[PDB]
């Protein structure tokens, strides 16, 4: 059985930089979102 | 396997972490949505 | 080691629980996003 | 062990189907985000 939980192992940290890539993007969504609120106001 | 084991454990405590930032950015980006989307509507 | 076993099984639909409301989440600012694009478009 | 193993590998797929979800939405949104903050820009 150990060389089952040998592929979650790996599979569990592919999926995980996935995961931290996504993070990654959302923060950019984030500063882009209050970007195109400013230019939607008066300053 | 115990060694194994451990070290999924581990990565799921990570992986919680990652999905709890993903969850409240996800919250700031949908009201940042709905203010832009307001700020162009009628009201 | 099943004990173990048990509860990696159970945080792990724990997790994708709160994946699966995210997805939702995702869809609906694509949705909001396709609706503030065409406000900015003549029509 | 066995049958919690092969729970633990289903769950595993299931959140690869979520995760690849969540990718390509985020792009979707992104170009979106992009072209939403060109329409309100001097170009
Ligand atoms: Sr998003």
């Amino acid at each position: 059985i150990e060389k089952q939980m040998d592929r979650v192992v790996k599979e569990m940290r592919r999926q995980l930089e996935m995961i931290d890539k996504l993070t990654t993007r959302e923060i950019e969504q984030v500063e882009l979102l209050k970007r195109i609120y400013d230019k939607l106001t008066v300053q």
